[PDB]
């Protein structure tokens, strides 16, 4: 009935991923009663820093990656929602099913990575938990792991950059190639995608 339909909570950022030191590690910003709150009223008063955020729904958590002024994220994690914000909900500035992506405006205080234009296939994932994972780039959208290892240390980390040597953005984390379990390989949006749908 219309007058009982629900609507789906905001997207919250719970955390970040520090990269500005010697040593990658995650930071908690926000816990799940306060996550919970945050997705229903989609107002955040709580600061924001850094490139990777780890973002979460009442249902399911996974990072976005500010690049160029936008917080790029996947639509298996966000699909449609808006995300919280000091004012309120953000509606989504792009949606793409096809290439499985998302993108709000950059949240005050973020830190965007500047899409890569080396060229080069010498990548690195960076994961929820703070793991700076060799990748070989295989193809426009691919990559292998140096060092495979099982699906459950990556499950989480879709919206993740790809970054290279220079630490510049090279892509998104899109999903997992395995075999009995082992990711062998990434699935990624690379940045030239993002930067036509900019
Ligand atoms: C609804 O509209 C949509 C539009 C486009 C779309 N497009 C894709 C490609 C998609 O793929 C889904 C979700 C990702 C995934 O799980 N993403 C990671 C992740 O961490 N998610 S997450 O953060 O936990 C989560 C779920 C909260 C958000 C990165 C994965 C980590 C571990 C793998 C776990 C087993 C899964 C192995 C899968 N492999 C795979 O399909 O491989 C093939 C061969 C491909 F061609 F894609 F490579 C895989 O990775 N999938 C399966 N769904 C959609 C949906
Ligand atoms: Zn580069």
């Amino acid at each position: 009935h219309m007058a009982s339909m629900k609507k789906k909570g905001s997207v919250v950022i719970v955390g970040r991923i520090n990269l500005s030191g010697d040593t990658a590690y995650a930071q908690q910003t926000r816990g799940e009663e306060g996550c919970q709150e945050t997705s229903q009223t989609g107002r955040d008063k709580n600061q924001v820093e850094g490139e990777v955020q780890i973002v979460s729904t009442a249902t399911q958590t996974f990072l976005a990656t500010s690049i160029n002024g936008v917080l790029w994220t996947v639509y298996h994690g966000a699909g449609t929602r808006t995300i919280a914000s000091p004012k309120g909900p953000v509606t989504q500035m792009y949606t793409n099913v096809d290439k499985d992506l998302v993108g709000w405006q950059a949240p005050q205080g973020s830190r965007s990575l500047t899409p890569c234009t080396c060229g080069s296939s010498d990548l690195y994932l960076v994961t929820r938990h703070a793991d700076v994972i060799p990748v070989r780039r295989r193809g426009d959208s691919r990559g292998s792991l140096l060092s495979p290892r099982p699906i459950s240390y990556l499950k989480g980390s879709s919206g993740g950059p790809l970054l290279c040597p220079a630490g510049h953005a090279v892509g998104i984390f899109r999903a997992a190639v395995s075999t009995r379990g082992v990711a062998k390989a990434v699935d990624f949006i690379p940045v030239e995608s993002l930067e036509t749908t900019m």
